[PDB]
This record gives structure tokens, C-alpha cells and sequence, in this order.
RNA sequence: GAAGGGCCGCGAGCCCCAGCGCCUGGAGGAAGGAGAAGUCGUAACAAGGUAUCCGUAGGUGAACCUGCGGAUGGAUCCCU
């Protein structure tokens, strides 16, 4: 339903920053096993 | 040449004032400890139901609450 020939959808770039409590509560990070804590893989 | 006397040198005793201990009375006031099985709440230990804890300031019956900066001994060793 656009009119512009060649129009593209604009994106968004937002950096989210949380504390530890909020991160765990909303599940951005999980409590891990003692072995698993040493893993830095994203 | 004795008693007796004068002035000083030595130096008791007492008085009087100040220091210096040590012990002790006291209306009230305010702590600590034990016997306790007495009221009132539930601050902490689990995310203890508002993560906990340090410094500081103020406030509330009580534990405690709140603001400003800090720490993990956290409930996160992990992402243009
Ligand atoms: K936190
Ligand atoms: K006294
Ligand atoms: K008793
Ligand atoms: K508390
Ligand atoms: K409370
Ligand atoms: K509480
Ligand atoms: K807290
Ligand atoms: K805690
Ligand atoms: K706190
Ligand atoms: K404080
Ligand atoms: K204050
Ligand atoms: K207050
Ligand atoms: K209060
Ligand atoms: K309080
Ligand atoms: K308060
Ligand atoms: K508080
Ligand atoms: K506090
Ligand atoms: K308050
Ligand atoms: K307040
Ligand atoms: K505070
Ligand atoms: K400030
Ligand atoms: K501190
Ligand atoms: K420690
Ligand atoms: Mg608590
Ligand atoms: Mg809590």
C-alpha cells in the first residue's frame, strides 16, 4: 500500500541495559550449574 | 668557773593552707548479664516474599524505614 517506488522498511537500533535482578526475573540470563558458569559462549 | 640570759646553726611537734593518691554514702537516671516459658509484632537465613551488607543523614512502639555514593561476601564469570 505504499506509493514510493523502491521504498524500504526503516529499522531500529536499540541497546537494552538491565540490572541482575531484572535480567534473571525476565530470563535474559539464567542461573547456571557450577561447571556451566565458566562458559562465555553467546 | 655553775645556774641563768642574747643571737645564729641543727631540727621535733603542732597549726594553717594548698597538691597527690586510694576507699566510700546518695534521691534520681541509664546500661549489662542470668532465671525466666509474660505481652507485641516478624527484621534475617530460600529472590525469606521490597536481594543482603558498608559509610553517612533524617524519621518511626519495637524490630526497622527512607535518601546519596559504594561492594558481591549476588539472585549474573555468557552477545553491534
Ligand atoms: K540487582
Ligand atoms: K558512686
Ligand atoms: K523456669
Ligand atoms: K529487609
Ligand atoms: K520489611
Ligand atoms: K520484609
Ligand atoms: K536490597
Ligand atoms: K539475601
Ligand atoms: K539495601
Ligand atoms: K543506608
Ligand atoms: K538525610
Ligand atoms: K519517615
Ligand atoms: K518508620
Ligand atoms: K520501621
Ligand atoms: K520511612
Ligand atoms: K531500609
Ligand atoms: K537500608
Ligand atoms: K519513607
Ligand atoms: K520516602
Ligand atoms: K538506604
Ligand atoms: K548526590
Ligand atoms: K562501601
Ligand atoms: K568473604
Ligand atoms: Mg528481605
Ligand atoms: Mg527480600
Amino acid at each position: 500500500a505504499c506509493v514510493i517506488q523502491g521504498f524500504a522498511i526503516p529499522k531500529l537500533y536499540n541497546k537494552v541495559q538491565y540490572c541482575v535482578s531484572c535480567s534473571i526475573h525476565n530470563h535474559i540470563v539464567r542461573v547456571r550449574s557450577r561447571e556451566d558458569r565458566k562458559i562465555r559462549t553467546p
